[PDB]
């Protein structure tokens, strides 16, 4: 792959590469389409408009919307103008954005109407720096400073030329957590999703123009913005896009060609969303879909749900392992070459070390903490030195996995060195459901392990101790929850216990728990 | 009153004030008291305490802590080292502490184990650099690393000598919210609790030492803290502390002696309490107590609460108006001069202005917006310069309220300038009441203003457009924010309406609901 140029910009690089198909379809959702020529007009629009309304070069603009076809003109227009969108999770408290509008001091919020009371609850509580908050498909009266996201793309001439920017630059954010404070601002410049694009897309997936993409991964997650942005526009691919919860049916119904007119050849998931897929009763046939590659990210593949997959459709399921860091994967399973139970092979143009305790090799194996040479990491942790440079030293990106190398360089993940648990695809730390549940007035402690269901998935698991005099319903419990946090922050099951497992130092014994000891 | 010397540490000023009396009781609560003499032996030894995990002068530790014998100690312990406490309101989430932890940088948490699960949240999603969290009457097994408060005194020798601070320097901390934004970090110095106890609680309120001190309002309040902690500690009084809400049963239990084997001679609390007390079947009968002075702040007195009170009691309720930022009163009626509907005559020492919409003063009988110069003022907002320089202007500080001067010098409360209400006497943002309820699925629009109710009290009154094709009913939405709002932010009424009258920029004419248009 030929480095990008050392004047880049990578929005203008996406766009440039689709003027020989400015007729086809770019992305199409349940209620709209753009062409690649209206994608380029629209993007180049809103990048007017952002300049227009005063956001300057490298300044921040908060990205939280639904997958449709206005996220690629936010995510793009932004880019496009030197504008660094920080693309987040919609599923977020008021606190959580409250927290992200202060530290990345976003200068303006594209958000989905849907979403427009969290951000507004964000706004109120927050030292936000916000001067406009642009409304894509709002539900309800727009309130003063406001505009209707269409309205304002509409309002402006489009910019003649993008920022001129480097490869280098900063272009764009995403929120990573992790199992203690606040979510960590990861800073991609405009090389590196030109480089997970080409090595993993294109040189790894082999994804090409006659593609349809379809990611229940949202585009705000590392692994959706590849597989349903600068991946297909990278080589032409069009891209279904779906605002909704991806359920089976919801997957199903889009897999049958129910939108669109298009019928997804590339399919993107979480391994508990395809076994979820696995179990439905009305899981499509092979001759009723047009799957011709199926990708898995976020957990570790149990074999048997790939076997499964692979004996129903006669396709496997191609799991690899990036991170946020990393922007895509770099241990991948090929289209051709699967081997369940593994995360396959380092993806070319990566570098993959296994270091043990004292930072030296590993023995094959035996588990190492996984180090990636990659040239998509992330620059930094905006604003927090210190896991910078825990994280990022040498050209090695720490991942905070564990690994064990096979004897055929396939590797097998061996699990966290932090606690965090990932569920769907998702980050949950253990630490933070936890001080939810003591809250609980009739909670006296609380231990959140990951604990694998029958599939080998894992799920948080919490371990309450009742307050003497109190009586628990789980259900109580997972409400109390989902008052206070993001609404898959909980466990998947309760047990209630009369004493937690701790050390003489009163150290809670976690892997007691996990291990199912009680 | 003496101005303090320029040498001065407001702990050590408490504690040698008190040498004359060290074995009469200082504090006593449900459980536990103290002496003078205890009091200051436990403030030394906190204060080592503090210095021996390595706070260092000027550093924050936060105070959460409910009223008992043990916050005092944390209090004066805390300054005594030089060691800046901020305390602060105890019916906050998990997120407000979060910010606290950071804005504050506390390097370590005196908290009472009721609190601890809320501080443990705090702690787990913010970037904190809490050294130490010390639990005051622990809930629940402590934690590794936590230390319990009793072994915590208990495993130092008392400091020798306070710290050598200046009048001036920062002492403490308190937390005031604003209607948007996070709370505000109010910065009092050694010498501003000083003018307070001598200029409101010595020399109005004419307190002494054989008083048995009672109030309603919690010590984190700025108005609780005088009352029960830095005034009668000036006079050598007792103070009754109570960690419990303070119903009308509760307030009436330890008026009666019920606690710690003493009668309050001197009660302070909130409007909206005295309403309750006076409606509750129960309420005392002035032969049963021992009160000779009551005292009252927090939102304007409505005459009729007056009134009835000295009717049944032939005792006044004292209205005086102080604020975070001016730490105790400047307005207020004496105990042998009251007149109802009105905050009284300026707290000798303070200067009170009244300006118009160009800063001018205000003819006699108009509205004006209400500065005072006096030297309690808070010296800034922590890290907000601009907040700062809106409040603190060359020795005047803008309350935020307008008053009217009457004919007799007295001042009339003539409302906010900033939409914050004041309900039970607590800062209550209208606007964080109504983004929480447009986050209800049924919601559209949502708008909160005050009105007063049947005793002339401000309580917030929502007018909710339901969103179209939802069901939506005032219980279902009562159990929604039930969990997600302080009581007393409950709006006492709701109204479902079809819209809300707006300006063309969407801006709700709020002024309209508060005249009843809808
Ligand atoms: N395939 C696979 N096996 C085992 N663990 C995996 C995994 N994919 C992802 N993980 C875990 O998730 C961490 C990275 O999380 P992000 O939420 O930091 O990155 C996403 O998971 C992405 C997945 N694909 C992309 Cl392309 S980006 C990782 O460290 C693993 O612990
Ligand atoms: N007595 C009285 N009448 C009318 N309004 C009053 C009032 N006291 C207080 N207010 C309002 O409350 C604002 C200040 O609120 P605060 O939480 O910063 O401080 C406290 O209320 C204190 C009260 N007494 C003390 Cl001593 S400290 C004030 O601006 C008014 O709007």
């Amino acid at each position: 792959v030929t480095p990008p140029p050392e004047k880049f910009n990578f929005a203008e690089h996406l766009l440039q590469t689709n003027r020989v198909r400015p007729d086809k379809t770019a992305f199409v959702d349940d209620i709209s389409s753009l062409s690649f020529a209206q994608l380029e007009a629209q993007t180049r629009q809103l990048a007017a408009a952002l300049r227009a309304i005063g956001v300057k070069r490298e300044e921040r603009v908060l990205l939280l919307m639904l997958d449709g076809t206005d996220w690629p003109v936010a995510f793009l227009g932004a880019i496009y103008a030197g504008i660094v969108p920080v693309a987040v999770n919609t599923l977020l408290t008021a606190d959580d954005y409250a927290y992200m509008l202060e530290h990345s001091r976003a200068q303006a919020v594209l958000v989905s109407g849907a979403l427009h009371p969290v951000l507004k609850a964000a706004l109120t509580k927050s030292d936000h720096e916000v001067q406009r908050v642009i409304v894509s498909r709002p539900a309800a009266p727009l309130e003063p400073g406001e505009v209707d996201f269409a309205e304002f793309v509409g309002a402006h001439a489009p910019l003649e030329k993008p920022a001129a920017t480097q490869a280098d630059d900063p272009a764009f954010w995403l929120y990573s957590s992790g199992s203690t404070g606040r979510p960590k601002g990861v800073v991609h410049t405009h090389a590196n999703p030109y480089w997970t694009s080409e090595l993993y897309g294109r040189n790894t997936l082999h994804l090409r123009e006659d593609d349809v993409c379809f990611s229940a991964a949202k585009l705000f997650f590392a692994y959706g913005l590849g597989n349903a942005l600068t991946f297909p526009m990278t080589v032409g691919a069009t891209t279904l896009l779906m605002g909704e919860r991806p359920t089976p049916d919801a997957v199903f119904k889009r897999w049958l060609g129910g939108v669109g007119g298009v019928k997804p050849t590339v399919f993107y998931g979480a391994p508990t969303g395809y076994a979820g897929m696995l179990a439905a009763p009305n899981l499509p046939s092979r001759d009723q879909v047009a799957l011709r590659l199926a990708s898995s990210a976020g957990e570790a593949l149990p074999a048997e749900i790939g076997q499964r997959f692979q004996r129903h459709f006669g396709l496997d399921i191609v799991d690899g392992i990036g991170s946020t860091e990393m922007l895509a994967a770099f241990l991948s399973n090929l289209p051709d070459r699967v081997r369940y139970g593994t995360t396959g092979w380092p993806v070319p143009g990566y570098q993959i070390e296994l270091r043990g305790d004292g930072g030296g090799p590993v023995a094959d194996g035996e588990p190492g903490d996984l180090y990636i040479h990659g040239p998509s990491s992330a620059t930094m942790y905006w604003g927090n030195r210190a896991k910078s440079r825990d994280t990022f030293q040498g050209g090695w990106t720490k991942s905070g996995d564990k690994y064990v190398r096979n004897d055929d360089g396939s590797y097998t993940y061996a699990g966290r060195t932090d606690d965090m648990l990932k569920v769907s695809g998702i980050y949950v730390s253990p630490f933070e459901i936890e001080a939810t549940l003591v809250q609980h007035p009739g909670v006296l402690e609380a231990a959140v392990v990951g604990v694998a269901d029958e599939h080998g998935l894992t799920k948080p698991k919490a371990y309450v101790v009742p307050r003497p005099g109190q009586t628990l319903s789980e259900t109580e419990l997972k409400t109390f929850i989902k008052d206070r946090l993001a609404p898959y922050k909980y466990p998947r099951s309760t047990v209630f216990v009369a004493e937690l497992p701790k050390t003489a130092t009163g150290k809670i014994q976690r892997f007691k728990l996990r291990e199912g000891v009680l």
